[PDB]
């Protein structure tokens, strides 16, 4: 691409993100003083493991659905073959969700927006996966220290998704070309806004991958303890992506990709 084309891709990506971001940043920021009470926190801590897992899976599924829509609107993604579309979303959708989540994280009091108010990580004690929760909060705290603009989140999450190293890609070169163009757009935008100093401070890829594998592991542990809960009350998209015995999702996401 030339320079006009790179800048055109920057605004295309930022638009696709804006149209698919699920929660508006201003809405999240206006709620920061709305903080769960002691009594409400205790109420969450008293819920059963399986009901809290069910609520979390519901919320992650909705977030993943917006990430699928982001991808469908992302320049060049629907021109990839359908095998590679699904490989990229299976490997990348949760990573994109985890990055988007820092927008709902308040670094000043270490709280997150959840079901109407902000609370700290003690809200989630009933899940019985505190080590994973702490890691997610720490990751979000590190991202918050970079002070991402919405445009930077757009460009960065596009690259999280368009990763030409994902195993299973059939047209590896076509994905490499898209990734390189999106890399130019990202770096051009940082150069133009004098923000290149964040590049060295972005998390290594191993970190996002560690969080998602831990998510699957804790999930599989919970499923082994409550198998019928996962079968009867978890969203089909989540079940197929992540659960033991899951089909793999190729069919729900293939049908989201067409609609
Ligand atoms: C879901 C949550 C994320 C949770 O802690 C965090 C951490 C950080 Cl950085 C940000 C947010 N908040 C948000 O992004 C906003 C809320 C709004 C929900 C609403 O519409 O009311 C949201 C939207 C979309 C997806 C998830 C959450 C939360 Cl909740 C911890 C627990 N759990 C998990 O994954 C656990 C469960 C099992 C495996 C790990």
């Amino acid at each position: 691409a030339s320079l006009t084309e790179i800048e055109h891709l920057v605004q295309s990506v930022c638009k696709s993100y804006r149209e698919t971001c699920q929660l508006r940043l201003e809405d999240l920021l206006r709620q920061r003083s709305n903080i769960f009470s002691r009594e409400e926190v205790t109420g969450y801590q008293r819920k059963s493991m399986w009901e809290m897992w069910e609520r979390c899976a519901h919320h992650l599924t909705e977030a993943i659905q917006y990430v699928v829509e982001f991808a469908k609107r992302l320049s060049g993604f629907m021109e990839l073959c359908q095998n590679d579309q699904i490989v990229l979303l299976k490997a990348g959708a949760m990573e994109v969700v985890l990055v988007r989540m820092c927008r709902a994280y308040n670094a000043d009091n270490r709280t997150v927006f959840f079901e109407g108010k902000y609370g700290g990580m003690e809200l989630f004690r009933a899940l019985g996966c505190s080590e994973l929760i702490s890691s997610i909060f720490d990751f979000s705290h590190s991202l918050s220290a970079l002070h991402f603009s919405e445009d930077e989140i757009a460009l960065y999450t596009a690259l999280v998704l368009i990763n030409a190293h994902r195993p299973g890609l059939q047209e590896k070169r076509k994905v490499e070309q898209l990734q390189y163009n999106l890399e130019l757009a990202f770096h051009h935008h940082l150069c133009k806004t004098h923000r290149q100093s964040i590049l060295a401070k972005l998390p290594p890829k191993g970190k996002l991958r560690s969080l998602c594998s831990q998510h699957v592991e804790r999930m599989q542990i919970f499923q082994h303890l409550h198998p019928i809960v996962v079968q009867a009350a978890f969203p089909p998209l989540y079940k197929e992506l992540f659960s033991t015995g899951g089909s793999g999702d190729h069919k729900i996401i293939h049908r989201l990709l067409q609609e």
